[PDB]
């Protein structure tokens, strides 16, 4: 599948991984403050991060 990767301000880019069919978007909080990222896949949970994944292309758009 093709899925975007930027990081929270920088320009768009993109990559492929021919073998996985979902696409992953990750948020997690800290006392200084909190940060989002996008990646290719749909790993585990843990308390405390928070996780979503999805099946059509240019979803995290």
């Amino acid at each position: 599948l093709e899925c975007h990767n930027q990081q929270s301000s920088q320009p768009p880019t993109t990559k492929t991984c021919p073998g996985e069919t979902n696409c992953y978007k990750k948020v997690w909080r800290d006392h200084r403050g909190t940060i989002i990222e996008r990646g290719c896949g749909c790993p585990t949970v843990k308390p405390g991060i928070k996780l979503n994944c999805c099946t059509t292309d240019k979803c995290n758009n």
